[PDB]
């Protein structure tokens, strides 16, 4: 059971720096949530505002809303930012272990090869060429027919031909 | 930026390199094993007349 | 059997990018011949109009 005392070192610290990007996440959407309840508190009184006939402070309430809006998309933009540091992270992990995976298949395949190297398979298919081709012609010089046949028609093959046309006519 | 200094690109370019390098060999070596010319062998000296006869 | 095609194909751009690159270097070494030619002569003329 091999201890990785540095992969786990540094599982720790990447640990504590996304429980930090969380924190500051979670704090960024109350302040969003805090601003959006702002902004519509300031468009109820805009509308009393305008019921009551006071349209520069329905004008007024309408400016602090457009304020409130433009920090609650400035607070969102930030939390999106944060969001993608974090899947940076989490990215740059699952890199470095797919890296790691294929270097330990490349070490494995590289031994392999230089084990088994291209110039020795063709030594062994050389060698199988040359004793294919060397059995074919000893079995092929055992069974030549001039043996079994031995002595061969002087007439060369009339009396045969004349015994084969006798038997047809047989 | 301590991750990405441990596993550089440049890193990752030799991880890459070296397997394409020996999937091009294990391939060269596992078509050398499989040419046909062994199991073949001996080919028709009339150059498949006999074997389109037959057919 | 299909490794070589893939071998001449890798041979053969490795020369394309190799010659795509000498056409830019040959470009850029026309214009600056093109310049330096173009200031002998505007250092000829003006040194005809007086100036040094």
């Amino acid at each position: 059971m091999v201890k990785n005392w540095l992969f786990g070192k540094k599982r720790k610290e990447d640990a504590d720096a996304l429980a930090t990007l969380k924190g500051q996440q979670n704090r960024l959407q109350a302040e969003a949530r805090n601003l959006e309840r702002q902004s519509d508190e300031q468009k109820i009184l805009a509308s009393k505002m305008l019921k009551a006939g006071n349209k520069a402070g329905a004008r007024q309430a309408l400016k602090r809303r457009a304020v409130f809006m433009k920090r609650l998309n400035t607070v969102h933009n930030t939390a999106m930012n944060l969001q993608a540091q974090i899947d940076s992270i989490q990215t740059a992990t699952s890199t470095a272990e797919t890296v790691k995976a294929m270097e330990l298949g490349t070490k494995v395949v590289g031994e392999k090869i230089k084990t088994v190297s291209p110039e020795r398979t063709e030594r062994v298919m050389d060698s199988v060429m040359e004793q294919r081709d060397q059995i074919e012609m000893m079995t092929e010089a055992l069974s030549d027919p001039s043996l079994s046949e031995g002595i061969l028609d002087f007439e060369d093959d009339a009396a045969i031909d004349e015994q084969l046309a006798q038997l047809e006519a047989e």
